């Protein structure tokens, strides 16, 4: 029985127009543990470090993928997830908010 994973998308700093940054995709809770994880600027794949691959009894597998990044007013972020779980990969947008 497969566990889904939970998506958090977000920027090490608050998000200022044209100053550099830092965005992270941290999933976790999921099993089976093999997972495809990217970052996406307007849809196209980013390229991105990820951390190694951890196992906790409280979060089940869990991974954080991370880039560098400028934000601006018109171009949208994404991770996007695909796991046994889903149908389908998933994607979730960063929300400076």
């Amino acid at each position: 029985e497969p566990r889904t994973p939970k998506i958090q998308v977000y920027s090490r700093h608050p998000a200022e127009n044209g100053k550099p940054n830092y965005l992270n995709c941290y999933v976790y809770g999921f099993h089976p543990p093999q997972i495809e994880i990217d970052l996406l600027k307007n849809g196209q794949k980013m390229k991105t470090e990820q951390s190694d691959l951890s196992f906790s009894k409280d979060w089940s597998f869990y991974l954080l993928v991370h880039t560098d990044f400028t934000p601006s007013t018109v171009d949208e972020y994404s991770c996007r997830v695909n796991h046994s779980s889903l149908a389908a990969p998933h994607m979730v947008k960063w929300d400076r908010n």
